[PDB]
DNA sequence: GCCGTTTTCGGCCCGACTGTTTTCAGTCG
C-alpha cells in the first residue's frame, strides 16, 4: 500500500488552498479524496493499475484527480502540490490540525505572531502572548490552549475493540442521567469501523441542559472542550473524546441519522433531499416547515424514497445507489453465527484450558467452537512436537464425548514458512479438523514473493482457512504487500475460505478487502482469536465488519451447523 | 474540483457552540 502517502498529500493541497483562501467547494474536493483513500484499504496502484477514463470512474474521485494522478507516478510528484508548498509554510499545516483553529486563525497567528509550529504555538501561549494580540483576546487564548492539550491526550484514532466495552459501559450511564428518555451509540462506533477517533452518543431527551450537565458529570470524564444546552465534547480519563447530542424526542430518528453518518453518506441524503425540495437536518425531514419525518430512522429514510439502511453500509460506497434501485444486500446477523472458528488455549498461547472455553462458548449459545493453537514456529520449540498433536486431537474428541454440546473442534494455526511450505507436516495437517494458515515473518517482502508465499500456502490441499491475511496490526503494522486478487483467486478455487479476524488489534480481513474477497464468490470464516474468554465478545466486531462488506450468510463457515461444517471441512 | 431517473453548468448539507461578534464569523459535528 501507498494510500497512506497519499491521502497525505490531497489532505495537504486542500490544507494549503484553505490557508491561501480557495474556493472551499475545491477545498472539499480534496479533503474528501483525503478521506476515502487512507480509509481504503485495497491498494491504489491495484486500482490505479488501470486508471485512464475509467480513473475518472473511481470514488469520488474524477477527471482533474487524475491527470494529476497520471503525473503523479509518470514524475513522482505533483505540482498543484508542490506550488502551494512554496505559497505556504510547512509548519503552518501542523498548526491548523489543532482543534478550533482553522485556516483563518492559522493566518492571523503567521501573519500577527509569526507562529508556523506547533513547538512555536505551544511557546507562544506558555508565554502568553497571544492574550496580547489585537483581536485575539485572552479568552480566545484560552480556548487555543484548551485544543492544543486535548489533541496530546487523545493520540491516535483508536481500535473500536479496545474501547467498545467502554462504550457500553459510557451508554448503560448516559440511559440512567435524569434527563434521558432515551440513548444510543452512534458514529463510527455504530457502523463498526474498525477504528474510531471518538464515542458520539445521541440523546432524546426534553431537558437538554439536565442531560448535558448530567453527562460531563459523569465519573470517566476528565476535561470539558465545549458545553450547551443541546451538546457537549468532553475527553475521558484516558484521552478519549466522547461527543454528546441531544435532540427532542420528535426528532429521534433524523438525530440518529445525523450523528450516525458517515458524513459522506449525510451528505448525499441531504443531497438527495434538495433533488426531492426537501430539507434533511438532525430535527427531521421538511417541505417547507412541515416536518414530514423524524421519530424513527425507517421513515426518515422513507421520506426521501428509500428503504432503511443499515448503518455499516453507509459510508457512501454504493449502498445509496442500491437503496434507489431496492437492491441492498442481504446481510449476516449475529445470531445466525453458530460458532467461533479461532480461538486458542493452553496449549498454546491462550490463557484458558479447554474446560474454560467449551463455559464461555455455551454462556454464549454457541453451537461450536474451534480451538486453533499456535504450530511451533511461534516460538521455534521441539516438544511440544508434532508427535503430541495427536494426543490433543485424542483429548478433544474425549472431552466431546462426555460434555456433548457445544463442540470442540481439533484446529490449528499454522505457520507460513517464508518459502510458502507449511509449519506442520502433511501427515500432522490430515487429521486436524481445521487448518488455518496465516504470516507471521517476513512482512518486507516484495508484492512478488509475498504473493508466491501466500500462493504455494494454498495448494496445500489440508489448508481450510487462509487467517487474517494481510497480517497488519492497526496502530502498530502496515498490510503485507501482495496482489490480493491472486490471492484470493487461488483460494477460491482450491476452496479455501479468507478470515474475518476480529481481534480489536487486527480486525483483517478489512472491510474492503472482504467485499473484495466475497464479490468474488470466495467462502468466509469468522474469528475472535480469542486468548481470554472475554474475546470472544469480539464477535461482534467480525460480523460488523463483515457487514459493512456487504455479506450474507452465504458462503459463510460460521452459519453452518455442526454437521454441514464438518461436510465442508471433511470434503477438503 | 465533482457532478447529473428531472442536470454536463451552476450549483455544491445544515445547525450548534464560542467569542467581544452590537449583528455574525469561525470552526466543528
Ligand atoms: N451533516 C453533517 N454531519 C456531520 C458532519 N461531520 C460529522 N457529521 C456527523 C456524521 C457522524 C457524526 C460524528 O462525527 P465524527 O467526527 O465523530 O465522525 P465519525 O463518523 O464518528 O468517525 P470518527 O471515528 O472519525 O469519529 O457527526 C458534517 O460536516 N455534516
Ligand atoms: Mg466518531
Ligand atoms: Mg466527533
Ligand atoms: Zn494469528
Amino acid at each position: 500500500m501507498r494510500n497512506q502517502e497519499l491521502a497525505r498529500i490531497f489532505e495537504e493541497i486542500g490544507l494549503m488552498s484553505e490557508f491561501l483562501g480557495d474556493n472551499p467547494f475545491r477545498v472539499r474536493a480534496y479533503h474528501q479524496a483525503a478521506r476515502t483513500l487512507y480509509d481504503l484499504d485495497t491498494p491504489i496502484e491495484e486500482i490505479a493499475e488501470k486508471g485512464k477514463e475509467a480513473l475518472m470512474e473511481l470514488p469520488g474521485v474524477g477527471p482533474d484527480l487524475a491527470e494529476k494522478i497520471l503525473e503523479f507516478l509518470r514524475t513522482g510528484k505533483v505540482r498543484k502540490h508542490e506550488e502551494l508548498s512554496r505559497k505556504v509554510p510547512r509548519g503552518v499545516l501542523e498548526v491548523m490540525e489543532v482543534p478550533g483553529v482553522g485556516p483563518k486563525t492559522a493566518r492571523l497567528l503567521y501573519e500577527g505572531l509569526g507562529i508556523d509550529s506547533l513547538e512555536k504555538l505551544k511557546a507562544a501561549l506558555d508565554r502568553g502572548d497571544l492574550t496580547r494580540l489585537k483581536g485575539f483576546g485572552p479568552k480566545r487564548a484560552e480556548r487555543i490552549r484548551e485544543g492544543l492539550a486535548l489533541a496530546q491526550a487523545a493520540g491516535k484514532r483508536r481500535p473500536l475493540g479496545a474501547v467498545l466495552s467502554l462504550a457500553r459501559s459510557l451508554l448503560e450511564a448516559i440511559r440512567a442521567l435524569p434527563g434521558v428518555e432515551r440513548a444510543e451509540l452512534c458514529g463510527s462506533a455504530r457502523r463498526y469501523k474498525d477504528t474510531v477517533g471518538d464515542l458520539d452518543f445521541l440523546v432524546a431527551s426534553r431537558e437538554g441542559e439536565r442531560a448535558v450537565e448530567g453527562f460531563v458529570r459523569l465519573p470517566q470524564v476528565k476535561e470539558v472542550y465545549a458545553k450547551g444546552k443541546e451538546r457537549a465534547t468532553v475527553f475521558l480519563k484516558n484521552g478519549l473524546q466522547v461527543d454528546l447530542r441531544v435532540v427532542p424526542p420528535e426528532s429521534y430518528g433524523a438525530g440518529l441519522q445525523y450523528l450516525t453518518g458517515s458524513k459522506a453518506h449525510s451528505i448525499r441524503l441531504r443531497a438527495l433531499a434538495q433533488e426531492k425540495g426537501l430539507k434533511l437536518s438532525e430535527y427531521g425531514v421538511f417541505r417547507g416547515e412541515k416536518r414530514i419525518a423524524g421519530e424513527t430512522e425507517e421513515e426518515v429514510y422513507a421520506a426521501l424514497g428509500l428503504p432503511w439502511i443499515p448503518p455499516p453500509l453507509r459510508e457512501d460506497q454504493g449502498e445509496v445507489e442500491a437503496a434507489l434501485e431496492g437492491r441492498l444486500p442481504k446481510l449476516l446477523e449475529l445470531p445466525q453465527v453458530k460458532g467461533d472458528l479461532q480461538v486458542h488455549s493452553t496449549y498454546s498461547d491462550g490463557q484458558n484450558t479447554l474446560e474454560e472455553l467449551w463455559e464461555a462458548a455455551k454462556t454464549m449459545g454457541y453451537r461450536y467452537l474451534a480451538v486453533t493453537d499456535h504450530s511451533p514456529a511461534v516460538r521455534v520449540a521441539g516438544g511440544p512436537s508434532p508427535e503430541e498433536a495427536l494426543k490433543r486431537v485424542g483429548e478433544i474428541r474425549r472431552f466431546n464425548e462426555t460434555h456433548g454440546p457445544p463442540y470442540l473442534l481439533a484446529g490449528a494455526e499454522v505457520d507460513i514458512h517464508p518459502d510458502g511450505t507449511l509449519d506442520y507436516p502433511d501427515w500432522v495437517l490430515r487429521e486436524l479438523d481445521l487448518v488455518l494458515v496465516s504470516v507471521h515473518s517476513r512482512f518486507n517482502l516484495p508484492k512478488a514473493d509475498q504473493t508466491k508465499r501466500l500462493l504455494k500456502a494454498l495448494e496445500n490441499p489440508f489448508v481450510h482457512v487462509l487467517a487474517h491475511p494481510t497480517a497488519r496490526l492497526l496502530g502498530r503494522r502496515a498490510p503485507i504487500e501482495a496482489d490480493w486478487e491472486a490471492v484470493f483467486q487461488k483460494a477460491k478455487e482450491k476452496g479455501v475460505a479468507v478470515e474475518i479476524d476480529g481481534y480489536y488489534d487486527r480486525m483483517d480481513l478489512p472491510d474492503d478487502l472482504a467485499r473484495m474477497a466475497y464479490g468474488m464468490g470466495l467462502w468466509i470464516s469468522l474469528s475472535t482469536d480469542a486468548h481470554q474468554t472475554d474475546h470472544l465478545r469480539f464477535m461482534e466486531l467480525a460480523v460488523g465488519t463483515a457487514q459493512r462488506a456487504w455479506i450474507g450468510p452465504e458462503r459463510v463457515l460460521n452459519t453452518l451447523d455442526y454437521e454441514d461444517l464438518l461436510s465442508w471441512l471433511k470434503a477438503r
